[PDB]
């Protein structure tokens, strides 16, 4: 298929070995008049199908929404561009993927699914103790490419932070499919992390504590401004 | 087909609720050198077929012209790029789509058809009364991409202004298919609105009143210069 | 086949009525890795086949060169980008087409072939008398699109000036296939005429005398700074 | 075949006269969402096959990697975009092509393979002597288009500088396939050279010495800064 046997084999293997709680995946796309635009649907369908036949079709569902036919569901999840993927559980953690999760970013999609399934972020207690003080909306953007070997670790880490805090939204953005944003935030080297559209910016997959530092720096500044 | 079942059903439902007066659509396309022209022809054929099925085939027509075999028709509508789409009623309101209205821009196409059908712009009386003073050619360009959720509202609003005044022409332009123009007007974030090739420019789907403001500022400047 | 039966018949009679002296056509292209880049070759081959059928397949020939295999030939003519088309008689008049002459530009290609064949420019005697004093290299570029109805006139006119003077080179450039040049010289409305890469610039299909005025202005400035 | 007989015979002939030491080519491709990747694979397979036929299948090889299947290889070569082409000998000189080396850029690809085979930069002794002082990472980017005749010269020169110094990396970037980057570095005219992402920039195929100047001016600025 779109995913050769070799890949489908180790995926179900990881699924039964890593999957825990139910996962809900929603794709918002409008491929009208564009072929390639519907590759995201096929890739997602195949991955959820493989995971399902490994842990149970009742533990992971994929819903594809066209904003033309489902305008309300689109506004509910705050989608403003397509394709936008939502990975969630019983609740929405603000985890998003803007683009096609192919290539090495397939690793990103898979881990995100398992982390949401495990309902636990891969973050230390010390990080979580300080992170809990953040109570002002924080938006983390992680610009990636499907070929950069270092992007997955930064993308998943950003998802972990959003998974751990109700005020944090993390979006992994494929630069090639979002050139307007890539140019606006001067994305050259990747991964490039942008927080609250510019308050903080850094490049490279940083250590957990360094990442926390940039987040706190944004919260610290947003707090002051809040008089 | 380009439009699947649920889309056609949605489209049919909308047409029955919103269509009114007759609408005439004109597509300028070329056989060679135009990668998206063939996709545009098919997209428009299906769209017109579906709406006509829901409101009456005779109420909406599509004419496809190749510039080579229709030089005069091409000049009449001021076409200099393909694909170019004209949506008009009995009169030409200066409404144009330059590029392929795929993805989220399909919504733009659909709404443009219905606003023209209703022969009424979704603009307030406040806006329409002032817009009456505009009597010097104003050209509005809205640069968009097919994946941006904010472009449709900006695109349709530009079309409404064109629909409301005979001196206003509004063109929704796909930035990806028209990179040369986008680069010359520093298009980065979309939608980006450009009035009279630079006299006024702004980004984002701004409020109706703000839009009117930029338009009035341009008109005032043109008026001054016209009086010298 | 790009040229259907109807077009071929019209071309044949036009050729019988307009063709005179022999014409040589050179196409420089390198479509390696781009199948959409082979259209110029096919279009020219058919065009030349059809004209040859009407006036003698020895009165007009088409040579296609790849810079990879014919670097010297490419250099002989000042070819610096592909696709580049040369239309000449027994002598090279500096007439060039940069891009794919499709759509309405097909008529530019055809008329160009006929004017060169007749070895005579469609310029008034008054024009030719003054133009003859030009003895410093002048380069005229005409930016066009394949759907603009007014471009053919400006394009052929520029070619006539090149045909009429050994110091004048005229290149019709397709904006869409040469965006780097279209952006650099701010091509928005077409046709846009650029003389000597910026010394003079104007838009629209201008009257013979006005075109001449721009050429003279450029000649004058060039002469001045040559002796200055 | 993407390479017609004419091109293949020319390439075989050139290989016989210019190939020397073994060359290794690595292509980073993606099966999904990358249009040009497929054409790249075919283009390189044919090129390597033709060259192997002329000088021996053992003297040149091609490895194709999918980032997903070979994460380490990808990081080892600093690949972050596809298609990306690596041309090396026994070692990696930091020579890269980002995009499809089609059109005139096919010539760039070929000459790159030959210069690397010869383990010899087409640079003067003077230039090679001074370059020995460069010992701070220098990155050269050459933005090109497949239709520009001046790009091959600039692109190959940048690769020669990378070939000559272990601190210099040179990437030839197709501007059409990497518009985000081209827009960020104000690429209009081509070729456009950008050193160390902005420390120095210039356009056009400059003479060897001018090229060296920019590189030295950068090295010097970085040296002073490193000395503080």
């Amino acid at each position: 298929m779109l995913l050769n046997l070799d890949v489908r084999m180790q995926l179900k293997e990881l699924a039964q070995k890593e999957f825990k709680e139910p996962v809900s995946i929603k794709l918002f796309s409008q491929a009208i008049g564009c072929e390639s635009c519907q590759t995201a649907e096929e890739l997602l369908k195949e991955t959820v199908e493989v995971i399902g036949e490994a842990v149970g079709q009742d533990k992971i569902k994929l819903d594809i929404y066209s904003p033309f036919t489902h305008k309300e569901e689109t506004e509910k999840y705050g989608v403003d561009r397509v394709p936008t993927i939502v990975i969630e559980g019983d609740k929405d953690y603000g985890i998003r993927y803007i683009g096609l999760p192919a290539g090495l970013e397939f690793t990103t999609l898979i881990n995100g699914i398992f982390h949401v399934s495990q309902r636990k972020p891969q973050l230390s207690e010390k990080t979580l103790e300080l992170l809990q003080v953040v109570d002002i909306p924080i938006e983390i953007w992680v610009f990636v490419t499907t070929s950069c070997g270092y992007c997955p670790s930064a993308a998943v880490m950003a998802w972990d932070f959003a998974l751990a805090n109700d005020y944090i939204t993390s979006k992994v953005i494929d630069a090639s499919e979002n050139q307007d944003l890539a140019e606006q935030f001067q994305v050259v080297g990747v991964p490039k992390i942008v927080i609250n559209k510019g308050v903080a910016e850094f490049v490279g997959a940083q250590p957990e504590n360094a990442f926390l530092g940039y987040i706190m720096a944004v919260y610290e500044k947003l707090k002051r401004e809040k008089e």
